[PDB]
């Protein structure tokens, strides 16, 4: 496909969020024994465009991807409060390491889990809206939300 942008993303969170799974959701549409993708493409369409999507779990050219980072997914766990209580460490590395036009996502990821919400809905939007985040609870596991996540911060970045 014939794309006209890149877009750049970094996805960041304490481990065992699920950034991998939603990178690969993603990336592939669809092996625990495995580490997890890492890295990932793909050709969207926002606003009669063409977008690569470039996906890279972060956790030299680094610090330079970093820097031409047009938007960043920030995701928790909703059943581990803890990933929670460590948003705003990672919203400033998130700040911090990237560009002022970076479009800051949070991710709520786990919700098909739902017996063991430990984080809610409420906070954790009055946390985005606190902070000029969008903001969607996901499920990486059964695909959930994981579009529009990837695809909010592409309209959000195109606008620029
Ligand atoms: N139930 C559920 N499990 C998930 C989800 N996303 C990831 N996991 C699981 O969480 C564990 C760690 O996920 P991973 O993507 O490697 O987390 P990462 O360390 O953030 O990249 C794995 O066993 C995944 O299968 C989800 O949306 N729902
Ligand atoms: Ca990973």
């Amino acid at each position: 496909y014939n794309y006209s942008y890149i877009f750049k993303y970094i996805i960041i969170g304490d481990m065992g969020v699920g950034k991998s799974c939603l990178l690969h959701q993603f990336t592939e549409k669809k092996c625990p024994h495995t580490i997890g993708v890492e890295f990932g493409t793909r050709i969207i369409e926002v606003s009669g465009q063409k977008i690569k999507l470039q996906i890279w779990d972060t956790a030299a050219v680094t610090r330079s991807y970093y820097r031409g980072a047009a938007g960043a997914l920030m995701v928790y766990d909703i059943t581990r409060r803890s990933t929670y209580n460590h948003l705003s460490s990672w919203l400033t590395d998130a700040r911090n390491l990237t560009n002022p036009n970076t479009v800051i996502i949070l991710i709520g990821n786990k919700a098909d889990l739902e017996a063991q919400r430990d984080v809610t809905y409420e906070e954790a939007k009055q946390f985005a809206e606190e902070n000029g985040l969008l903001f969607l609870e996901a499920s990486a596991k059964t695909g959930e939300n994981v579009e529009d996540a990837f695809l909010e911060a592409a309209k959000k970045i195109y606008q620029n």
